[PDB]
DNA sequence: AGCATAAATAATAA
DNA sequence: TTATTATTTATGCT
């Protein structure tokens, strides 16, 4: 189903200028309560739609929702799209690699709770230690073997 | 008139968006251009409200008689919406460069050493590297400007 | 199954 | 005004 797509791009692009918004702010909102599918490099390709037809079909929906609910959140004052967003979370630092005491300490706590992880868990992990997705799971591989 | 000329401020900007528009086309196409001039940085300053409200209202009046000029009398034949902007504009997006790791190392072992280089100097590195020199000067440029974050 | 960055644009300085 | 710096997009990557 197409051509219906390409206009929800085209209005969600719209909307979310009208919302004065940036795609990395609608990344950092949309990637707390969805998942890392809402990043703003997505919605870039979303909204040129450089992305394949199962892709935008399963993006659609929730792009729309959310749309809505932040359109709600403008109306009762300009200050609580804000609440709703971030409205400034702000520090999108370099992913580290070389191993701290501190990172080793944690890898091994997770590993207490989960040696064999699925890579889902170990995305996961590395995103919220700051750390190279290869490294933690290199790590995690021989921690086993 | 404040409102009056801050909900302008407010809708200029989106309608300039939403007509897919750099303020850098802006005022490039309503230059005059035999006086007055108007810059990006107009445009820019314009939008975020960043004039004395007494040349603001100066200026207000020439943008809608151009952001409505053309909203009707480029929107309707966007081959000519495109000409009332005019000077040549379209043309096709800087393809991504990819550095080869050979010249990765040169460039940020070159950065360690200097950082903020001059563009005689710049151009210098450009040269002997074979890549041309604004690519070069903007990996400094984005370099410089990303490590601020790790 | 999104990070890293190169280019573009917009902000800010001169 | 011009010249620069900073933010924001877009895109290479299997």
């Amino acid at each position: 189903n197409m051509e219906e797509i390409r206009e929800f791009a085209k209005n969600f692009k719209i909307r979310r200028l009208s919302l004065g918004l940036t795609q990395t702010q609608v990344g950092q909102a949309m990637t707390a309560t969805e998942g890392p599918a809402y990043s703003q490099s997505a919605i870039s390709r979303f909204e040129k739609l450089d992305i394949t037809p199962k892709s935008a079909q399963k993006l659609k929906p929730v792009l729309e929702k959310w749309l809505n609910e932040a359109e709600l959140r403008n109306q009762e004052g300009q200050q609580n799209l804000m609440e709703f967003v971030g409205g400034e979370p702000s520090k999108k630092r370099k992913r580290r690699t070389s191993f701290t005491p501190q990172a080793i300490e944690a890898l091994n706590a997770y590993f207490e709770k989960n040696p064999l992880p699925t890579g889902q868990e170990i995305t996961e992990m590395a995103k919220e230690l700051n750390y190279d997705r290869e490294v933690v799971r290199v790590w995690f591989s021989n921690r086993r073997q």
